[PDB]
């Protein structure tokens, strides 16, 4: 499920800033809900919003009973070699260290409206340390058995391209904080030596967590 | 805005506990929300929900784009008895005190879908104390200018029996916490003594509510 | 899930303290799990009762696919009279005190073969206290909506026998030490006089069984 | 008798990990029971199982009325020579120390259906310190009256391949053991003086401990 506040305003051309000045809801809260990030929801807001637009929750609320519940790997398969290559110099992750391999079993649950459930395991593996910028980097993941995993692909497709969005940052950010964990335990905290352009000294711990590892798969493209 | 999921319960017969198990979601949650009484709801609960019922959100949210907003005047105009007898023998606040006047204009824009809305101004003045329970009494404020809220009726008839039950309760509220902040101040503390209970919390547990031809419920 | 051992006992009239020194286990361990009691079984010991009785493990362990799960309420109806007296004088918690109501709705999901499961609740209210014992009372529960249930008593007498006994076996361990503490917080602990008994205790051994005719066992 | 997960799951396809999100049973628990090495199982186990792959305990439970019981030397004809190549520098079991030979009588019990119970004597002696890895080594040993317990094969052959690899693991188990329990009452605590890569200094008992011998006869080939 996710509210459609984006689409609706892309419809109308209005801008988050306007509808707050309409609705008396706070810019930051209104433009975090606009997002589907938000997993919370007030009825004050669903009612301001759909009086505003002068629309049913029908249209608000986009809802597929496609339910997709994802589990990972309490122990996962991963080597970290650390190199020490002046991380407190240079706030690089691969300054800081390198993933040999990272291998781990994701179990999707795809319910349909029905109970019944389908389960799905991907075999995901660390391919590349995508470097997004000079300053960050994200962690690139693959599925091998991806081509196993062709029906879960057709249920994925077989949803709205906002739905469809919805699913691959959730993954995406289920994914990032795993990895992050995993790897700020097994890497010990290098702090860096100069404050980058008088941006506070951020921490190799800070850098990780902020690092975002999206899974690549033709299961998920979009 | 109407959570049905109260009524979808009733219509299959669904106990709230059942319901809160099937979708791992904890009953006390879910019953504070059955009534929509919570102003906070979980994209995640909505979506469990409808996908167990099999339902799409809109018999979940029944949405009217008619909206109402109350507004309070700053002063009222209040008058105070204050007995200071009665309220140790049984905790009654009627023994301890009652209100002499406290008639005051209440604002309620009724927004219509329409950019445009309607205000409409209602004078409620004390009429009564309803003894809802030989401890609690209720006070009954009765709308003066009833002429100039016939529209209101329509208006408020207009929306579903849940929006308007819903309607009544914020405006019991409201009004409740208006007269009790109003009272509380002007009156001193008196023991129960059955416990021992001060006036003041009395006045805070004691509500009141708009008895009139526009709100029957 | 049921051990047969205590059947395949009984219909070789084999003595459990034989089949111990046979199969060198326990006389202890072994009796526990003759009525499939204890919920951990060795390896070691299903391998040398089978090579011993000549069985295949078929014969040892009777598994129906159907599940049976059982959810109480987190929170029950139940209302309290405590006599305080008589207890001392002779060790019955009926005279020391009694449960004035106790109804809670308990919701008993049988899962079929099929990953689809059924839901079925039952509302179960104190009828009575069984008087097992002049010193151990249990206390009794009858479902009001066993019409809900009716589906159920199918399912339950579905089961062989012993599996059926398990599960009225399961029922009432969990009613009573479900009603045994919502019951000793509420309560006090009486010490007779007169071979002295505590209250507590005394709640903690009294257990509660679902008298029903969808568990007549 | 074993049970039969490792095969029911090979069969059906799915993880321990998928398994044990559908069933509610610990991942560690669960895995470790899925290998025929746990000894202990629960029958909220049996049931939560046989109802999740819809199946009766018969094909959960591998059963074959043949009972093998191992029996050891309470002494044995052990000679171990030391040989101080710096253990302590290189944590090599051949640098601690040396089998000059190791031989003794292994007593197999073997029972049928009927309490009938045939014995068979195993003249074993160590034969070669195998290094598996540069870090590890395995003993191995050998059956010299192995031609004589040819029937005992018979026996071991006659049984699932399952039975037999459970049979296997567990005179390796048994014998590793045994040998290690020997060899650490027979060679002094030898502590390795640099911890080795970052993981915490392992004395010569924990690597002989660690050190799994496994019997090498044409009695026990898979």
């Amino acid at each position: 499920i996710r509210n459609r506040l984006s689409e609706l305003l892309s419809e109308r051309g209005l801008k988050i800033s306007r509808v707050a000045k309409d609705v008396k809801i706070a810019r930051s809260s209104l433009t975090s809900m606009a997002q589907n990030d938000s997993e919370m929801i007030r009825y004050d807001a669903i009612d301001k919003l759909c009086s505003y637009l002068h629309i049913s929750p029908s249209e608000f609320f986009e809802h597929n009973p496609i339910n997709f519940d994802f589990t990972f790997d309490e122990e996962p398969n991963y080597k970290i070699n650390d190199v020490f290559e002046g991380f407190e110099v240079t706030a690089n992750i691969t300054h800081a260290f390198s993933i040999e391999n990272f291998d781990f079993e994701i179990l999707v649950d795809v319910e349909l409206d029905n109970r019944q459930k389908l389960n799905f395991d991907l075999d995901v593996s660390y391919k590349e340390t995508e470097k997004i910028t000079n300053s960050q980097h994200r962690f690139i993941f693959t599925i091998k058995n991806e081509d196993e995993n062709i029906g879960l692909k057709k249920y994925v497709d077989s949803l709205s391209a906002g739905l469809k969005n919805l699913l691959f940052k959730k993954i995406n950010q289920k994914l990032s904080g795993y990895v992050s964990e995993i790897i700020v335990k097994n890497i010990d905290d290098i702090e860096e030596l100069f404050p980058n352009k008088g941006e506070k000294s951020t921490t190799l711990h800070k850098e990780i967590l902020q690092t975002d590892s999206r899974l690549s798969s033709d299961i998920f493209k979009e």
